[PDB]
């Protein structure tokens, strides 16, 4: 191969079409695909916020409400990104942020 490139465009998809209840399990497979990728990432920064939601950050206070409105938008922009694995991993997590809040 020359470089690895999102040639899983369906995948993103097919994640979520499955959908992710948090306590759902997956590969975790998320490399590095170098390929149509000429964009700063957003959901990056959206998942760190997120994060800093989840398990407390930076002056962020832990709020599950926000933490998974973030990591729901941050899916949205890694799926938009051509990267299933990270959105359904967002997802996953946003379930479970909310999925705290019934356990």
């Amino acid at each position: 191969g020359s470089h690895m490139s999102p040639d899983r465009c369906q995948d993103w998809l097919e994640a979520l079409h499955w959908y992710n209840t948090a306590l759902e399990m997956t590969d975790c497979d998320e490399g590095g695909e170098y390929d149509g990728m000429q964009d700063e990432p957003r959901y990056m920064m959206l998942a760190r916020e997120a994060e800093m939601l989840f398990t407390g950050g930076y002056g962020l206070e832990k709020d599950p409400q926000r933490s998974g409105d973030l990591y729901t938008q941050a899916a949205e922009a890694a799926m938009e990104a051509m990267k299933g694995r990270l959105a359904n991993q967002y997802y996953q997590k946003a379930e479970e942020a909310w999925a705290q809040m019934e356990e």
